[PDB]
C-alpha cells in the first residue's frame, strides 16, 4: 500500500513541492533569481564539468580495454538474454528520443550563424557546427551513459543488490549507505532524474507545439499546453494502471522502427552522397580534434557560449544518467565489461552521430546552397527547425505528422519509462510498490515539466538541470572511483580459483 | 600443352579483347564514355574508398597489436629465409617503383599550384601539398599492401592453398569458392592486376619519351611509344627465355642500390639540412594530422580535387594489390603477423616518405625561393616535372640518364614480375605453367598500355583503374573481415596442446 | 685524502682550466666564437635534438607500457622507501625550479609579442605561446629526465654498479667501459652536468641580481655579482662541512612548501577560474598538437626563433639529465619501472604545467586585458619579468621578497645537490670522497658561472650548454638503446622459474 523509503521520498516530495511553489507564488524572484542562478554555476564551474566528461570518458575507455574488461556481468555462469543486434538495438532506443528529434536540426544551424569560436568562411562555420554538435551528442554523454549504466549493472548483478544509487557506494563506504549518508546521494539522483525527463518532456512539449502551430496556424497559449501535459500523462497512467501490454518495449521497438524510417527517407529524399561523404568527413574531423574541442573552455575569448550549449549539454547528460543507466543496465547482463562498454560507447555513439549527419548535415547543405531561410527561423524560435527543415522536402506535410507522432511516442515511452526508474529509487526495492506511486511519480514530473514551461521556457529547463547537475557532476566522479575499487575487489576475488 | 583454369583464362581474355576492340573500333565513343564513366564511379564512391582503405589500414593495425599477431607465419617450426636489414630492404623495392619516380615531384608541386583546400601563404600550401603526399604514399598504401601479403602468406603457407585470391575466401565460403564462385573473384584480381601492372607500364614509357624529348629534343610520335613498348617487353622475353639465369632478384638489388645512390646523389647535392628539418617536421606533420586528411573527402567544397588525386590513389593501390602482395608474401616465411605487418607498415613506408621529402620537399624549397620554374613545366605536362628538377642540379644530363636507366629497369622488374602473378592467378598452381603463357600475358598487359596510352593518355590508366578497383575495393573488404575469421581459427586450433 | 678517478678528474679539471682561460684571457676572440658556434650548432642540429627528445619520450612511454614495465627496481624483495604521495612530492623538486622562476613568465610572453609562428589574432597569439611554453617545460624533459634516472636505478640497484654513466653502457661493452673508453662518457657527462648546474646558477644570480635593482633601484657591477655568487658558494660549503648532514631533504620540503604557497597566493589574488579554465583549455590544446608542436622545426619559414627557445631547451634537458636523474633514482627504489615512469612523466609534468598556467597565463591575461606593460619590461630585460608581474599584485614587495628567497634557497639547493653528482662521477665510488673535494667542486662551478655570466651574460650560458649537449645528446640515444638490451637480460633472468 505505502512500502516507500521515508527519509527519500518525504525529502524528495517537499523538496518539490517547495520548488514549485516557489516558482509559482514568487513569479518575479523566481524569474529573477534562475538565469542569474545558472549563468553563475555554469560560468564557474563550465571547466569542472568539462573536466568530469572527460574524465568519465576516460575511465571508460580504460575500463573497457584493461583487465577490468574481462569480467562479466551477472557472473560467469551467466548468458545473455538477447543477441547483439537486439542489444544494439535496444541501447539506440535508450538514447535518445526528444533531445535527438528536437536538437538535431536547431544546434548545427545555431552553430553556424553563431559560431562557438571566429571562423571567417561559412564552409569552416558549417564543419565547426557539424563538429560541436558531435562533440555534445558522439561520446561524452555515452560515456557518462556507459559508466553509470557500468555501475548499476555490476552493483545490482554480481553483487545482489537494488540498483539504484545507493549501492555504488558501498566498496568505500561500507553499511554507512543505509542511513542518512547514502539517503543524500538517493534524493540527489532522485531529484536530478526528475528534473532531466522534465527537461525532456518541456523539450517535447514546445518542439510538438511549435509543430502543430507550423502545420495548422493555432494560437496555442500555456493552457492547452498544459492540458496536452495532461492527456497524455493520463494516457500513461491508463496504459499504467490497466495494462493493455508492456507498453515500454513493443513501444521502443516501434519508435526505433519509425525513426529508422524516417532517418532512411530523409537520406533519401534529400542529399545522399553529400551525406554519406559528410558523415565519413564529420566522424573523422570530430576524431581528429577530439583533445581540442573535448578540453575548450572559451577562456581566452570569454564569449559566454559554452554557458547554454556545451556545459547545459554535459550538465543534461550528468544529471539525467541514472534513467539512461538503469536501463543501459536492465538489457546488459552476461555481457563482459569490455563488450558492454565499447557496445555503449561505440554503435549508439555512432548511430547518433549517423542522424546528426543526416539533418543537420542536410540542413547546412540547404544553408550552403544560397537558401537561408532555417537560419531566420531558428533566430525567431528553435522550436520550429525541424518543420521548416521539412518545407523542402517531398510530402512535407506526412513528414511532419509523422515527427510529431514520433515526438508524442518518445513522449510516452520516457514518462513509463522514467517513472519506475524513480519508483525505485524512491521507494527502493526491485518494483514491488503498488501502480499509483508511480503514476503519482508522472504526475509529479508533469507537473514539474508544467511549472518550468510557465516559468521561462526553454530558459528553467537549462537552469534546474545545471544547478541539480553540478553535484551530480561530483557524484559521477566520486562514484567512478568507487566503482574501480568494487571492480578491483571483485577481481581479487575472482581469481582465487 | 597449356596448364590453364578454362573459366578464368577464357574469361580474362575474352573481357581484355573485348575492351581492346571497343576502343581500337570505336574512338571517340571510348573517349567520351571513358571519362565520364571514371567521374561518375570517383564521385559516387570516394567515400567508400576512402573507408576501404582506412578500415584496411586499421585493421592492420589492429592485427599487428592482438592476440593474432604472435602467429608466425608458415607454421611454428618454420625460420625466415632472410635477415631482418635484408627483407627490409627488399620490401621497399616490391610495389610502386615507377610511380614513385613519377609522381616524387609532379604531385607535390601539382599540390602547390593546385591545392587540395584553399590556403591563403605560399609556406601552408607547400606543408599542405608535403601532407598530402604523404598521405597518398605514406601508410594506407603500405596498409593494403600489408593486409594482402599477409593473407596470401597465411592461406598460402599456414594453410597450403594455392597463393591466388581464390584461397582467400575459403573460410567464409567453404567449398563453394573452388567452382563458378571463387572464378569470378580469380577473374577480377586477374583483371585488377593486369590494369594496376599496365598503369606503372604506362608511367614508364610517359616518362622515359618525355626525358628523352627534354634530353635531345626528339619528336616522338606515338608509333615510337609503341615501338618502345614492344622493344621492352621482347627484352623481358628475352631474358625469360629458359633463364637466364632468373635474372629478377639481381635485377631488383641493383635496382634498390640505384635508388638509394640517386637519392643520396640528390640529398647531398642539393639541400641536406633543408631536406633533414622538413623530413622530421612532415612526418610529424602528416602524424598530427591523419585522421583529418585520411577521412577528408571534400564534401562541403565540391571542387573536385580527390576525383583525380586521392581517390585515384586508393584505386590504384587497390587494384594492383594482389601484385604487391604476392611478392611481399613470398619473401616472408616464418615471420609473425605482428612483425609482419610492423614491417611492412613502417619500414617501406618511411624509406617512401624519406625519397618523397629528398624530391619533392627539395622541388618545393627551389620554388619558395622564387625560382617558379617547374610550376610552369608541370602545368604543361606532368612527366617532365623530374628532368626539370634535375636541370638546377651538378651533372643534370647524368642525372636525367641514370633515372631514366633506373625507370627502364623498373619497367623490366615489373613486367617481369606482374607476368608471374598473373599466369599464377590464371593457371593455378604454383608455377608449373610453361614459359610461353608468361610471354603471352606479358604481350598482352604490354597492349593493354599501348592501347590505354593510344585513348587518351595519363586520362584511360586512371579510368580503368579506378572502374575495376570498385569492385576489388569491396573485395577488399570483404577478404579482410574473412581473413581475421580463418587466422582466429587456426589461432583456436593452435592453442590446443 | 685524494681518491679521484685521475682519467676523469684530470681530464675534466684541465678542460674546465682551458675553458676558463681561454675565456678569461681572450674576451675579443671568444666573443664572437661562442655565438657563432652555437648557432652553427643549433641550426645544423635542431633536427637531431628534435629528433632525439622525442625519440627518448616515446621510449619512455613504450617501457612504461610494455612487459618491462614489470621489472621491479632493486630487485622483486625489496619496498618503497617512500610512500607514493611522499615520492611525487619531492620528484618535482629535484629540478627545474630556478629556471621555473626564470621563465614562468619571460617565455610566454617571449613568446606572444615574439610568435613562433605566424599568427593574425592577440588571441591565438596566447594560446600558441602557452602551447609552446608547454612543450618546453611539460612532457620532453620529464621524459629525458625519467629514462636517465630509469637507467641510473636498473644499472645502481638491479646491477649493484656505480649510479654514474659507466654503468650505463656495460650492455654491449663489458669490461670495456672501465677504461678509456667509458672514461670518454663519465668526462662528458661531468662536463654537461657541470654546465647545466651552472647555467642553473647563472639564472639564479641573474635573477637575484635584477629583482634586487627592480626593488631597491640599486646598482650592481659584475663585481657585486661575483661577490654574490661566491658569499652564496660560501654559504653551501659551510652547511657542508660545519653545519651538515640532512638539512638538505629538509630545505627541499621547505622549498617544495614555499614553493607550493607561492603558487596558491598567485592563484588566489590573481585570476581564480580564469587560471582554471586556462589550464585545462592549454593542456588539452598541448595534448591535442602533441606531434604537430613536438616535431616542427620551422624548415619553410627558417625564422631561426628555435635557436634559442626549443633547441636550446632540448640541449639543456638533454646536458643536465645526468644530475636530475640521480636524484630521481635515489629517491626511487623499490618501485616498478611502469609506474616509475608514469610517475616521473605525468605529475611532474602535471605541476609544472599548472606552474606555467598559474604564473604565464595569468601574464597574459593582464596582457590582454589592456595592460600591456609585461611586454616593454621583457622587451628591455627578461629577468625582471616575474618582478614586473608582481607589481599588480597586493603585497608585491613581500611578494617580491619570497620571490628572491625562494630563488637563493632553490640556489643553495641546486649548488648542494650537483656537487654530488659531479664527486661521485669524478671520483667514482658511492660517497667516500672526502668533502673537499665536493667543496672544490662546488668553487669550480661557482666560478664557471662566473666566467659564463662575464662573457655574455644570458648568451654564453645557452652556448656551452647546447654544446655539450649535442654529443651527450647522441650519448643519451645510445644509452636508450642500450638500456632495452640491458634491461631485457634481467627480465629474460627472472623470467626463469
Amino acid at each position: 500500500n505505502l512500502v516507500i523509503n521515508p527519509p527519500v521520498f518525504i525529502t524528495s516530495i517537499l523538496l518539490i513541492v517547495a520548488l514549485i511553489l516557489t516558482c509559482v507564488l514568487f513569479p518575479e524572484k523566481v524569474g529573477v533569481w534562475f538565469p542569474a542562478a545558472q549563468l553563475a554555476v555554469t560560468s564557474n564551474f563550465g571547466w569542472f564539468f568539462v573536466v568530469t566528461v572527460n574524465v568519465i570518458l576516460i575511465f571508460a575507455i580504460y575500463l573497457a580495454f584493461s583487465k577490468f574488461g574481462r569480467i562479466r556481468l551477472g557472473g560467469d555462469d551467466a548468458e545473455p538474454e538477447f543477441t547483439k543486434a537486439s542489444w544494439f538495438a535496444m541501447l539506440f532506443s535508450t538514447g535518445m528520443g526528444i533531445g535527438i528529434m528536437f536538437f538535431s536540426i536547431a544546434e548545427p544551424v545555431s552553430h553556424f550563424f553563431n559560431t562557438p569560436r571566429p571562423v571567417d568562411t561559412d564552409i569552416e562555420a558549417a564543419v565547426q557546427a557539424m563538429q560541436f554538435t558531435s562533440l555534445h551528442w558522439g561520446l561524452h554523454a555515452w560515456g557518462i551513459y556507459a559508466m553509470v549504466g557500468l555501475a548499476l549493472a555490476f552493483f545490482g548483478f554480481n553483487r545482489k543488490l537494488p540498483m539504484t544509487f545507493r549501492s555504488l557506494f558501498y566498496p568505500f563506504w561500507g553499511e554507512r549507505i543505509h542511513g542518512w549518508w547514502g539517503h543524500i546521494i538517493d534524493i540527489l539522483s532522485a531529484l536530478a532524474t526528475v528534473f532531466g525527463l522534465s527537461t525532456s518532456l518541456g523539450l517535447g512539449v514546445i518542439q510538438i507545439t511549435a509543430g502543430l502551430e507550423y502545420l495548422y496556424g493555432w494560437e496555442i497559449s500555456p493552457m492547452m499546453q498544459a492540458g496536452i501535459i495532461l492527456f497524455v500523462i493520463g494516457i500513461a497512467t491508463i496504459s499504467v494502471f490497466s495494462g493493455l501490454d508492456k507498453g515500454v518495449k513493443i513501444l521502443s521497438n516501434a519508435n526505433m522502427y519509425i525513426a529508422a524510417s524516417f532517418m532512411l527517407l530523409i537520406f533519401i529524399l534529400g542529399p545522399t552522397l553529400f551525406i554519406m561523404k559528410g558523415y565519413v568527413e564529420n566522424t573523422g574531423a570530430y576524431l581528429a580534434n577530439f583533445i581540442d574541442i573535448s578540453t575548450w573552455n572559451d577562456t581566452y575569448l570569454g564569449s559566454g557560449w559554452q554557458n547554454v550549449w556545451t556545459i547545459f549539454y554535459w550538465a543534461w547528460w550528468i544529471a539525467w544518467s541514472p534513467f539512461v543507466g538503469s536501463f543501459i543496465a536492465r538489457i546488459s547482463k552476461g555481457r563482459t565489461v569490455k563488450e558492454f562498454v565499447l557496445g555503449v560507447l561505440i554503435v549508439p555513439g555512432l548511430i547518433t552521430l549517423l542522424w546528426m549527419n543526416v539533418f543537420g548535415g542536410s540542413a547546412l547543405h540547404t544553408i550552403l546552397s544560397g537558401d537561408v531561410t532555417m537560419i531566420a527561423a531558428v533566430k525567431a524560435d528553435v522550436s520550429t527547425a525541424l518543420f521548416v527543415f521539412l518545407e523542402n522536402f517531398p510530402f512535407t506535410k506526412f513528414l511532419s505528422i509523422v515527427a510529431i507522432i514520433l515526438i508524442f511516442s518518445f513522449f510516452i515511452t520516457s514518462s513509463d519509462s522514467g517513472s519506475l526508474v524513480v519508483d525505485n529509487i524512491t521507494s527502493g526495492s526491485n518494483g514491488e510498490s503498488p501502480v499509483w506511486q508511480r503514476v503519482f511519480w508522472s504526475f509529479a514530473q508533469g507537473i514539474i515539466a508544467i511549472v518550468l514551461l510557465w516559468g521561462g521556457g526553454l530558459d528553467a529547463l537549462q537552469t534546474a538541470v545545471i544547478i541539480t547537475g553540478l553535484p551530480f557532476a561530483v557524484i559521477l566522479l566520486v562514484m567512478c572511483y568507487s566503482l574501480q575499487k568494487g571492480l578491483k575487489e571483485e577481481l581479487a576475488k575472482s581469481s582465487k580459483k
